[PDB]
């Protein structure tokens, strides 16, 4: 199914989701560019609401954990069930510069209301201030916390793990560092949204191009590269490309990602690898989706939403 030919067509893409996708590139295109405004400036606009995107309410059930980091205390954002099944371990994306633990409310709370997960977002730390590897540094300190603690503040040991984008491509590298510097290989679920995998750029990563601004270009990878990883890099690390490690004695997974996506060579990839290595793996590929397209009106978001949800919820009982 996924790898039908004919999800990759035009004609695959439905008159709703091309609109939607038009009308996203207008939008954009006609707002000031993040990298014009400069960064701060642009995490501003959207804290005040200001920026292409209305802004996201915050659920008046979350709250806050402060755990201790490697640079200082980590907020961990918590909507939970009365009775947890679970918890859910979210890394929101944004590039590793942008976005925060409560840009996503709506969403952590859908999850959870539909799972009976507890779902935590972390606070990682952002480059351009703090580049590589303080991100990934703080989503282990998290990870590590919930293993050791889950069971107090939520009555389960079920983990599970997730993040769109940037997010994505930390649950993955959280995960083999779970598994290689602390033997931890626990987690029953890997909730994989059009994550990068592959630093280096995949082919279409590289060739997805700038001409047509729909939410991620190309010009965004290679300037979240510039501000993410110090020249002191190796980018084919399997601690910075996790396509480039071992995935032995992984999670289930689900890579959910559209085929109008700068990153969709970084999912195909990535979802071979996991079934590669022996790991239950779950590719759903959306024809037409734009990068981030879970997160907007439509049928074509509603089917994905549905079916990650789902795949989540299996692992509870
Ligand atoms: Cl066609």
């Amino acid at each position: 199914n996924p790898f039908d030919p004919e999800l990759y067509k035009d004609a695959a893409v439905s008159a709703e989701t091309r609109a939607l996708n038009t009308a996203l590139i207008d939008l954009l295109e006609t707002s000031d560019d993040n990298w014009d405004i400069g960064v701060e400036e642009a995490r501003a606009r959207r804290d005040r609401g200001e920026g292409p995107f209305p802004a996201v309410p915050k659920s008046p059930r979350a709250r806050t954990i402060q755990i201790p980091g490697k640079g200082g205390d980590i907020a961990l954002r918590i909507i939970a069930p009365e009775t947890p099944k679970g918890v859910y371990l979210h890394f929101h994306g944004g590039g590793w510069v942008f976005g925060s633990a409560d840009g996503q409310d709506p969403m952590l709370e859908r999850i959870s209301d539909t799972t009976g997960l507890v779902c935590v977002s972390v606070e990682y730390r952002l480059a351009p201030e703090h580049p590589y590897p303080a991100g990934p540094d703080d989503c282990e300190s998290a990870a590590l916390w919930l293993v050791e603690n889950a069971k107090r503040e939520f009555g389960t040991d079920l983990l599970t793990i997730g993040g769109e984008s940037a997010g994505g491509h930390l649950a993955a590298v959280t995960l083999l560092r779970m598994r290689d510097r602390h033997g931890f290989t626990g987690f029953a679920g890997a909730n994989l949204v059009f994550g990068a995998f592959d630093l280096r750029w995949t082919p279409s990563a590289r060739s997805y191009g700038n001409d047509r601004y729909l939410i991620l270009r190309t010009l965004d990878l290679e300037k979240f590269d510039a501000c993410f990883l110090p020249e002191n890099v190796d980018r084919a690390d399997p601690d910075i490309s996790p396509l480039m490690a071992n995935l032995h004695d992984m999670p289930p997974a689900l890579f959910t990602v559209g085929t109008d996506d700068a990153l969709l060579d970084d999912s195909l990839f990535m979802h071979a690898r996991w079934a590669a290595a022996g790991n239950e793996a779950e590719l759903a590929v959306y024809p037409g989706g734009a990068h981030g397209f879970v997160a907007f009106p439509g049928a074509l978001a509603a089917s994905a939403v549905q079916r990650m949800d789902a795949f989540l919820k299996r692992f509870t009982d």
